[PDB]
């Protein structure tokens, strides 16, 4: 294998053991393959091609899978790809991803030629995922001062890091010029910056750290650095997590729970009004994602083997649907703590959900067909 090489994949279709839903496995479970982060574009607009990470060449690299032809083309090569943060451009003509922790790359999908768009400078370390605006002309991301950075290779390191008050800057990068601007810089752990879809003037970001210790999880700031404000004031004992933009940019959605009760709730916040509203209760899930207008949501039942199910929430109906099993082990493969995360999202047609599981050996990609009962 190498950049540009093609491999044919077998698609194995069966019925879910619990729900009877049609499920198709897309990748062979003797090779580690996984989907990207759920909020990053991986399907082309017409739903015919799919970006994923695979280990066929040895390390984990990007591939584009033609879902009609069942051929995967290797997009990137070498040992330093972050195969989770990558996304397709709006026009389906480019892949953006980070190589060697520092180099934000653009890959031309026709030629497979790469260009380095931006390099995190020497005195800083890129943290987390770079996220584009809807126009795909700008990126936001976090850089942490090298002096303050440590490799966060386990959950104890991740826990302790919060108390060090690392110097973090929220960067915005121009994709055409490669120029960078600091939006915000503070001595506290900043994370998950995400442009509001169709509103470049609004950037959401978090205070990373233990859920029950952070002053407030969710923040908004204007693109120019002005008007930094919290999305909500946490009630006593309240944790807020799993925040994401509805892809149409209508609302910020998140999960809320209170110390003393296991119950989880989906909430929505209006970005202009900052009214936060409780939408529905949910089973404990590890992630949450919606379709384009937030009329459907999907979540992956959490580890304690506790809950092997994928749930779909019909937000028009207020109904909840146990649609299929993910059956992931949640185990670490090759040091990576995200690789077995199901990370469900909807196909562009809203008929299927895409997720990772290692149920059949190594991590693989699956598509589960939503039952007619989701829409009654
Ligand atoms: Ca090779
Ligand atoms: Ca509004
Ligand atoms: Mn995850």
């Amino acid at each position: 294998m190498a950049k540009g090489k093609q491999i044919p994949l077998t698609f194995d279709t069966y019925q879910d053991a619990s729900t009877g839903a049609q499920v198709t496995r897309l990748t062979p479970p003797d090779v580690t393959c996984h989907r990207n982060y759920f909020y990053q574009k991986c399907f082309t607009r017409d739903g015919s091609k799919l970006l994923f990470g695979g280990a066929f060449d040895g390390p984990w690299n990007y591939y584009l899978l033609d879902l009609n032809t069942q051929v995967a083309t290797q997009l990137t090569e070498g040992r330093g790809d972050n195969t989770f943060g990558g996304f397709l451009s709006p026009d389906d003509d480019a892949l953006f991803y980070v190589k060697d922790g520092r180099n934000l790359m653009r890959v031309d999908l026709a030629t497979l030629e790469e260009n380095v768009v931006y390099q995190v400078p020497a005195e800083w370390v890129g943290y987390g995922t770079w996220v584009a605006n809807s126009d795909c002309t700008k990126l936001v991301g976090i850089e942490i001062r090298r002096e303050d950075w440590v490799p966060l290779t386990d959950w104890k390191k991740f826990h302790e890091f919060y108390f060090t008050k690392p110097c973090c800057r929220l960067m915005r990068v121009d994709l055409k010029t490669g120029e960078s601007t600091v939006i915000l810089q503070e001595n506290q752990w900043l994370g998950h910056p995400i442009y509001r879809p169709y509103d470049d003037s609004t950037v959401a970001f978090c205070h990373e750290g233990p859920h029950d210790l952070v002053d407030a999880r969710m923040w908004l700031i204007n693109e120019d650095g002005t008007n930094m404000r919290k999305v909500k004031t946490h009630a006593e004992g309240e944790s807020c997590t799993h925040e994401f933009w509805v892809p149409d940019g209508s609302a910020l959605v998140y999960v809320s729970y209170l110390k003393g009760s296991p119950d989880r709730f989906i909430y929505s916040a209006d970005p202009e009004t900052l009214e936060n509203r409780q939408l529905t209760s949910m089973p404990a899930c590890s992630h949450l994602m919606s379709n384009y207008d937030g009329s459907l949501m999907v979540g992956d039942g959490s580890d304690a083997e506790n809950d092997p199910f994928l749930y779909v929430f019909n937000m028009k109906n207020g109904t909840q649907h146990r649609v299929a099993r993910h059956d992931t082990s949640w185990k670490v493969f090759e040091g990576d703590r995200q690789v077995t995360h199901p990370h469900p999202s909807f196909t562009p047609d809203d008929k299927q959900i895409l997720f990772t599981s290692d149920v059949h050996g190594k991590p693989a990609l699956y598509l589960a067909t939503l039952p007619e009962s989701v829409w009654k």
